[PDB]
């Protein structure tokens, strides 16, 4: 009975959106390519089997995050429906596809000039999220999408979190940070997990695969905990700016690891043209 701001109930999503293809699979099942029947707008459509009202509430976090964000490098919510025990999420379509799929299709990594554009725009998106106390929690090249104009959008907020999400009592003993709602979850610490993932994603774009890709996943967790942070395999092929930006992300001491606000001041992401990505997608169309 709970009325959700952005979710229609009891209407058939396919009366409005026509499935015209498949975009891939994932933890939440198959993701379709859909087309609005009236406007012809394209969309990625998540279709999530949800049996109970409790499951619906859990999946709603992604919808409320997408609905609340308004940033050019973050995919927008187009529609959402709950119908025949499925939650449909209609999300802005990016026709350039995911960055990891591009590297696999071309069988080569991105160049540094291309990485620099992706890094700047992804950082812009991450900084907006952190400013709004959102943690993406699944950053990787597979969750960065190319537009046909040569920009990127950050996608798949399926495990993202609003990190800060009745009587008061006598207040005389409350700490100032309690009164001011500056809890540990309001501080930079937790959001910096995304900064680490950015650094791994940069190596992934530089080398097609992330560090430790050859290891069993359980062994990868041990390596992450125990090893020094990863570096580029062929460091002499890459600029000191790129390697330095990575060092500020791939820093195991969380307090020393840079915030997105600090990274935005770094010379690696002083760049004002997306032309390397326009070139990447222009040759791919040939
Ligand atoms: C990375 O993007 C998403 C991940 C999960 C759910 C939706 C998306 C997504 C698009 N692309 C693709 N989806 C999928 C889904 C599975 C596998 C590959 C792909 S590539 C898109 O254009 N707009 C979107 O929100």
């Amino acid at each position: 009975m709970k009325q959700y701001e952005h979710v229609t109930r009891d209407l058939n999503p396919e009366d409005f959106w026509e499935i015209i293809g498949e975009l891939g699979d994932g933890a939440f099942g198959k993701v379709y390519k859909a087309q609005n029947k009236e406007t012809s707008v394209l969309a990625a459509a998540k279709v999530i089997d949800t049996k109970s009202e409790e499951e619906l509430e859990d999946y709603m976090v992604e919808i409320d995050i997408l609905a609340s964000c308004d940033h050019p490098n973050i995919v927008k919510l187009l529609d959402a429906f709950y119908y025949e025990n499925n939650l449909w999420i209609l999300i802005e379509f990016c026709a350039g596809g995911a960055v990891d799929a591009v590297m696999l299709e071309l069988e080569r990594p991105l160049t540094e000039s291309q990485i620099q554009v992706v890094c700047k725009q992804t950082l812009d998106a991450l900084n907006y999220l952190h400013d709004n106390k959102i943690i993406h929690r699944d950053l990787k090249a597979g969750n960065i999408l190319f537009t046909l104009d040569g920009d990127i959008k950050l996608a798949d907020f399926g495990v993202s979190a609003k990190n800060t999400r009745s009587f008061i009592g006598t207040p005389y003993w409350m700490a100032p940070e309690v009164v001011m709602c500056e809890t540990s979850k309001d501080r930079p610490y937790d959001y910096k997990a995304d900064v680490w993932s950015l650094g791994i994603t940069l190596i992934e774009m530089a080398e097609i695969e992330p560090p430790h890709h050859e290891l069993n996943p359980m062994r990868v967790l041990l390596k992450i905990a125990k090893s020094e942070p990863p570096t580029l395999a062929q460091p002499s092929r890459w600029s000191s700016n790129f390697k330095d930006f990575l060092k500020k992300c791939l820093e195991k001491n969380v307090d020393a690891r840079w915030t997105t606000s600090q990274l935005l001041q770094h010379p690696f992401v002083t760049v004002d043209s997306n032309k390397p990505i326009r070139e990447l997608i222009a040759e791919a169309k040939a």
